[PDB]
C-alpha cells in the first residue's frame, strides 16, 4: 500500500501544480506578449531601418565590388599574360633540361639496372645455393625434430592418460559430494530467498 | 575438507611434470645442440658470404650513389640556379602586384573600413535604441515576473510545507513499523544465513 499510499501525494501534488500552471502560463503568456510587442515594435526599426539603409548599405559595397572586379579585370589580363610570358620561359628552360639531361638520367638508370642486374645474376644463383643449403639443413634437422616432436607428444598423450583417466576419475569422484553439497546449500538459499524475499 | 585429496593429486600431477622435464630437457638440449649447429652451419657460409657480398654490393651501391651524387652536381645545382633565378623573377614579378595592388588592396580596405565607420558605427548607436527599448521591456516585464516568481515561490512554499507536514508524518509513521518488519526479516534472514554459511 505504501506505492499506492505515496503514489496520492504525488498526485495531489500533480493537481495543485496544474492549478498553478494555468496562471503560470496566463501570466507568462500576458508577459511573453508585451517582450513580443516591444519586439513587434522594434521589427519597425530593427527590420525597417535596416530595410531603408539596406539600399546605400549594399549600394556602397555593390557599386565598390564593381570597381574593384572592374580593377581586378584590367590586372587579370596584365597578369596573365606575364605569368603566361614567364611559365613559358621557365618551363621552356625546364623543358631544355627534361630532355637532355632526362635521356642521360635514363641512360644513367640502364647502367645503374644493368650493373644491379649483372650483380644479381650471380647473387640470385648463390642465393638458391644459399637456400638449398638452408633447405638441407632445416630438412635434415627438421625430421629430427619432427621425431622428436612425436615421441615427446606420445610422451605427453602418456602422462596426459594420467589427467584423462587417474585425475579425471579421482576429480569426478570428489566432485559428486560437491555437487551433493552444493545442491542441498543451493535448496537452502532458494528458500532463504523465497521465505524473507517472498 | 577434501581440499588435501584434490591438492594431493594436484601435487601428483606436478610430479608427472617434472618424471617429463627430466627427459624432456635432456632431450630438448640435445635438440638445441643440432639446432645451434644447424644455424651454425647455414650462418658459417652465410656471415663468410656475407663479406663477399655486402663488400662488393657496397661497392657498386657507392658508384651508384657517387654517380647519382654527380648527377646531382650536373642536375639540381643547375637547377638550383635555375630555379632561384626563376623565383628572383617570379619575385619581381609579385613584387610588382603585391606594391601596386598591395596599396590598392590598402585603400579598397579603407573604403570598406570607412564604409563600416558610417555603417557599423551608427547602426551600432541605432542598436542602442533598440537596446535601451529591449532592455526595458526585459526590465519591466522582469520586474513583473520577479513579484510573479516571488509569489509563486511562496505559493510553491506554502503547498510545499502543505504536504511536507502530512508526508513527513506519513512518512515516518509508515516507517517505524516498516522499520521493525524489516528488522525482523533482516534478523531471521541473516540468522539463518549463518546457519548455512557455517
Ligand atoms: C519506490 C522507489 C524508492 C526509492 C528509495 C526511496 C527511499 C530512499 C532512502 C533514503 C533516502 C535518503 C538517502 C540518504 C541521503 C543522505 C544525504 C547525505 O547528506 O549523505 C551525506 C553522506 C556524506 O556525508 P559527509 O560528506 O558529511 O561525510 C564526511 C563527514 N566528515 C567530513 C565529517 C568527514 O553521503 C551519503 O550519505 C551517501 C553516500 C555518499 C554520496 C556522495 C555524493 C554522491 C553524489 C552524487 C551521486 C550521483 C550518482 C549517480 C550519478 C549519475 C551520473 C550520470
Ligand atoms: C514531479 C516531480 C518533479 C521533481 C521533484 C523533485 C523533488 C525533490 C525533493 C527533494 C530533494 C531531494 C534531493 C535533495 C538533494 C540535496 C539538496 C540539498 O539540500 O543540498 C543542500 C546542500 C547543503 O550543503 P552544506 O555545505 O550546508 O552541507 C554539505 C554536506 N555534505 C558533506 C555532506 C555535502 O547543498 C550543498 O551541499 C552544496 C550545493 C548547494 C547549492 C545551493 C544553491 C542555492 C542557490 C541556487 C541554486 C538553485 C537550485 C534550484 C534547483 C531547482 C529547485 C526547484
Ligand atoms: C523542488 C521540486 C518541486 C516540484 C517540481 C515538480 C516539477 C514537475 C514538472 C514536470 C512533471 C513531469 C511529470 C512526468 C511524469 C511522467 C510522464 C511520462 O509520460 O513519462 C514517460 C514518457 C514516455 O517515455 P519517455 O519518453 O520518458 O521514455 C522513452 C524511452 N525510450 C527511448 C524507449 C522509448 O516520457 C515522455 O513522454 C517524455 C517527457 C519529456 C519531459 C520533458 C520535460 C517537460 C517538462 C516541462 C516542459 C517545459 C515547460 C516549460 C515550457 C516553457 C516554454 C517557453
Ligand atoms: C541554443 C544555442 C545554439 C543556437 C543556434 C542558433 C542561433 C541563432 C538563432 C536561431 C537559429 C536557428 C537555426 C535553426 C532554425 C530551425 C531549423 C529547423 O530544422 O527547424 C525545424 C523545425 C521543425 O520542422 P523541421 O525540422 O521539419 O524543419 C523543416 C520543416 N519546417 C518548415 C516546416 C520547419 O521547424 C519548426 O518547428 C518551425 C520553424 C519555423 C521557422 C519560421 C522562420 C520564419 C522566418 C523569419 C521570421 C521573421 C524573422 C525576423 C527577424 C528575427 C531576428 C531574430
Ligand atoms: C604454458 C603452456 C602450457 C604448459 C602446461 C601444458 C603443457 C603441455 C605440453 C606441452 C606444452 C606445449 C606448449 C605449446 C603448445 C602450442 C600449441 C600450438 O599449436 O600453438 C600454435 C597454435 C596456433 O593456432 P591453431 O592451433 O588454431 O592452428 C591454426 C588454426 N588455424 C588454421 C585457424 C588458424 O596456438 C593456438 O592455436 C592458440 C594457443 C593459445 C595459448 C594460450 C596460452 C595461455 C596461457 C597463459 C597465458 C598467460 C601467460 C603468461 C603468464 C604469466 C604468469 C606470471
Ligand atoms: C647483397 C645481399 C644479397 C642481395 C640482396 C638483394 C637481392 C635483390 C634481389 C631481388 C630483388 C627484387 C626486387 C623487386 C621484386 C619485384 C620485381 C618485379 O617483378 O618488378 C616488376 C615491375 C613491373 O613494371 P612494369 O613496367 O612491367 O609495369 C607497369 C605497370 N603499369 C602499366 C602501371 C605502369 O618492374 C618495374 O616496375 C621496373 C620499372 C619501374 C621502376 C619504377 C621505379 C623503381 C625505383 C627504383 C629503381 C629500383 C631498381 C632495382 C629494383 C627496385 C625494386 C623496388
Ligand atoms: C639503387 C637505388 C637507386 C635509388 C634512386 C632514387 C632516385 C630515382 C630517380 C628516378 C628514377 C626512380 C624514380 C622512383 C620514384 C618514382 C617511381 C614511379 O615511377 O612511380 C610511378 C607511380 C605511378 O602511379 P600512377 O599514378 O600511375 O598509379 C596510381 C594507381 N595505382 C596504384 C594503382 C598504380 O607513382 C607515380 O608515378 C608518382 C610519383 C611521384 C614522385 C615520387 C618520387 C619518389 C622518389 C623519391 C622519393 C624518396 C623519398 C624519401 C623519403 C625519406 C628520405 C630520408
Ligand atoms: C617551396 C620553396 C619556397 C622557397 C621560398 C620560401 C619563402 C618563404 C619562406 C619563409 C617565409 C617565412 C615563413 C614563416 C616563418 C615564421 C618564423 C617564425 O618563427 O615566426 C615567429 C613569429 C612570432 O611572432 P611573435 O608575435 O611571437 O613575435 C613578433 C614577430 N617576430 C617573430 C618575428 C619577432 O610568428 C608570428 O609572428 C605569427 C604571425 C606572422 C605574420 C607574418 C605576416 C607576413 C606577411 C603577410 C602575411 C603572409 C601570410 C602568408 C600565408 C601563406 C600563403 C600561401
Ligand atoms: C526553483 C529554484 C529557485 C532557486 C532555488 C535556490 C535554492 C535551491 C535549494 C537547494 C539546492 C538547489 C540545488 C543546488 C545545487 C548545488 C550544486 C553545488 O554543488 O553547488 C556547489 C558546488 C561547489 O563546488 P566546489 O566548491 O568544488 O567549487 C566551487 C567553485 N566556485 C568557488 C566558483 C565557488 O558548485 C560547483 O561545484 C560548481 C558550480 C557552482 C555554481 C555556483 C553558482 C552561484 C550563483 C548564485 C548563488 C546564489 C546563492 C543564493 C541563492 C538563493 C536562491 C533563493
Ligand atoms: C630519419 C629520417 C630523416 C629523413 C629526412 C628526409 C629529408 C632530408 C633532407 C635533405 C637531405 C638530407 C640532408 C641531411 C643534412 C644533415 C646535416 C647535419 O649536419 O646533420 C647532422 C646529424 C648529426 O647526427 P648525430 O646523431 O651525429 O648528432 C646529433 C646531435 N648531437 C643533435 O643534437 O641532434 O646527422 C644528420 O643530420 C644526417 C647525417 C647523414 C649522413 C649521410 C649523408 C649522406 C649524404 C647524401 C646522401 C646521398 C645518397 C645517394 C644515394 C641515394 C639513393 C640512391
Ligand atoms: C553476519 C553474516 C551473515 C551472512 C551474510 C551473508 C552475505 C554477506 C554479504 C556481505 C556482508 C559483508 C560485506 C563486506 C563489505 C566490505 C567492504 C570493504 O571493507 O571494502 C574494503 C575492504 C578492505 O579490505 P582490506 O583492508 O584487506 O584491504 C585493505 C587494502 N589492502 C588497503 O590497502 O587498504 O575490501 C575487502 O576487505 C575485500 C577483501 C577482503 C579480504 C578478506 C576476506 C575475508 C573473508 C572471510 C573471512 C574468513 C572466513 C572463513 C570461513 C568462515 C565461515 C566458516
Amino acid at each position: 500500500l505504501k506505492l499506492l499510499d505515496n503514489w496520492d501525494s504525488v498526485t495531489s501534488t500533480f493537481s495543485k501544480l496544474r492549478e498553478q500552471l494555468g496562471p503560470v502560463t496566463q501570466e507568462f503568456w500576458d508577459n511573453l506578449e508585451k517582450e513580443t510587442e516591444g519586439l513587434r515594435q522594434e521589427m519597425s526599426k530593427d527590420l525597417e531601418e535596416v530595410k531603408a539603409k539596406v539600399q546605400p548599405y549594399l549600394d556602397d559595397f555593390q557599386k565598390k565590388w564593381q570597381e574593384e572586379m572592374e580593377l581586378y579585370r584590367q590586372k587579370v589580363e596584365p597578369l596573365r599574360a606575364e605569368l603566361q610570358e614567364g611559365a613559358r620561359q621557365k618551363l621552356h628552360e625546364l623543358q631544355e633540361k627534361l630532355s637532355p639531361l632526362g635521356e642521360e638520367m635514363r641512360d644513367r638508370a640502364r647502367a645503374h639496372v644493368d650493373a644491379l642486374r649483372t650483380h644479381l645474376a650471380p647473387y640470385s644463383d648463390e642465393l638458391r645455393q644459399r637456400l638449398a643449403a638452408r633447405l638441407e639443413a632445416l630438412k635434415e634437422n627438421g625430421g629430427a625434430r619432427l621425431a622428436e616432436y612425436h615421441a615427446k607428444a606420445t610422451e605427453h598423450l602418456s602422462t596426459l592418460s594420467e589427467k584423462a583417466k587417474p585425475a579425471l576419475e579421482d576429480l569426478r569422484q570428489g566432485l559428486l559430494p560437491v555437487l551433493e553439497s552444493f545442491k542441498v546449500s543451493f535448496l537452502s538459499a532458494l528458500e532463504e530467498y523465497t521465505k524473507k524475499l517472498n
